[PDB]
């Protein structure tokens, strides 16, 4: 029994960080294969940072103006090219602990595990999610650059976020490791500010499903609803409710009996009047579905 | 900069992470050098065992070790305490640095929840007050262990081995002495429980290093506030409590120049802080450092 914040195991990435050094400038790289992958900004000063052009900043910059180290070895660049926001570097020698790998570009909502690494080496690691406003309310200090976000299916890591700044509201923004910002952002230092966020029903509506598979049931009323009427009900700044959103909630609604609609109104009354739910008193929304099945994994009733 | 619960970096623990099977019996086991360590509760079967006589009555070949596909062969067999420690032929070459620590109540550490020898996840929990672990463990995550790194040496505090009526969970150290008046049979109960409020002191110290400062004021002493900490169930604090804080406060306001503002907190909350309405204690001094000066490991 028992629930909590769960991160995957972080070994299989820690064996792909790696520093990378160019000019002054000092962050983390992702170590795959023979390629090494960083935010581009590395090639970047403080002064350049106000307006950049990433593209002549690069030209003027060779294989060897690029350190990388994978701890105490050095690895030699025999190559460099870029793609939107990130840096790739090719490398003479391929990464013997390369483990099987996708890049996945996720959506607002779904989760993912950060390892917060400083100079290649890892600090820690912690679960977040993308939130609405194309943002993670994550843990960085300066140097966290290159930082991945991933999950790890089977034996294979979903590489899915790559840190790069933080907003002044204290969320942080980052890519794809295809480069690609999540949201209206832009790696250069200009007045840039996260959007209204809101909360992410679906993983509510899990975290809901979880309190009762889990002893909390305080909160079930016998009242349905209906899509819309409920999505009209966000004056609270709640997600809107998807279809797709009621099949992924299947599951879990199979499991415990009620439905979608019927935790969909009794999440209404909450919000009309909102003691502790799992032990906490706000409504957690960084726990989807798939989070509370693997780790509330418990039979269905048909 | 932004505060989260953040476990350590689990790869050096993972390396360690094997299958022990006896009979019907399958848990996780910590390989290290050439011993492996498991809870002896895969020798069963019993609700009321003589450990004693079952483990006389097994040989080293009883005994399935499984790393990946690849079978340990076990050359040998002891126990110490609720630990069963089984030699191996083979030395495990992904063997970290390591440690075997007995932490106290209030101090945390990153689980690894295994099954079957496999790594499924990892986090962070405290050391309850009544030696609990408000944890999360499913059938098969017997043998997980809980570790602190330092430097690059792995500190293993703790060994799963069940879970208690109320949903908590209960384990022991590396050396097989359980973690409060628990023990491997059925029936026994978790005592009352208690906030840490050293804990507590060092979270808003993290808090105000990282903006959220609402809840500061110019003043109380010792005496006085475990007199108003008693009564909402926080532990009573200590002078080397203060002497721990020592270092956050100079870094930053010192500890009782924070306890009033926690006697307020506590007195009367209207928001959060680091976006959470409930006072947190699974953080401790060294945890906030750790996070707030971005130590790396290795
Ligand atoms: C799984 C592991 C374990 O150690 C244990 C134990 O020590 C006593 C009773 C039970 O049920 C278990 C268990 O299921």
């Amino acid at each position: 029994s028992g629930f909590r914040k769960m991160a995957f195991p972080s070994g299989k990435v820690e064996g792909c960080m790696v520093q990378v050094t160019c000019g002054t400038t000092t962050l983390n790289g992702l170590w795959l294969d023979d390629v090494v992958y960083c935010p581009r900004h590395v090639i970047c000063t403080s002064e350049d940072m106000l307006n950049p052009n990433y593209e002549d900043l690069l030209i003027r910059k060779s294989n060897h103006n690029f350190l990388v180290q994978a701890g105490n070895v050095q690895l030699r660049v025999i190559g460099h090219s870029m793609q939107n926001c990130v840096l790739k570097l090719k490398v003479d020698t391929a990464n013997p602990k390369t483990p099987k790998y996708k890049f996945v570009r996720i959506q607002p909502g779904q989760t993912f595990s950060v390892l917060a690494c400083y100079n290649g080496s890892p600090s820690g690691v912690y679960q977040c999610a993308m939130r609405p406003n194309f943002t993670i309310k994550g843990s960085f200090l300066n140097g966290s650059c290159g930082s991945v976000g991933f999950n790890i299916d089977y034996d294979c890591v979903s590489f899915c976020y790559m840190h790069h700044m933080e907003l002044p509201t204290g969320v942080h923004a980052g890519t794809d490791l295809e480069g690609n910002f999540y949201g209206p952002f832009v790696d250069r230092q200009t007045a840039q500010a996260a959007g209204t966020d809101t909360t992410i029903t679906v993983n509510v509506l899990a975290w809901l499903y979880a309190a009762v598979i889990n002893g909390d049931r305080w909160f079930l009323n016998r009242f349905t609803t209906t899509l819309n009427d409920f999505n009209l009900v966000m004056k609270y700044n709640y997600e809107p409710l998807t279809q797709d959103h009621v099949d992924i909630l299947g599951p879990l609604s199979a499991q415990t009996g009620i439905a979608v609609l019927d935790m969909c109104a009794s999440l209404k009354e909450l919000l009309q009047n909102g003691r502790t739910i799992l032990g906490s008193a706000l409504l957690e929304d960084e726990f989807t579905p798939f989070d509370v099945v693997r780790q509330c994994s418990g039979v269905t009733f048909q």
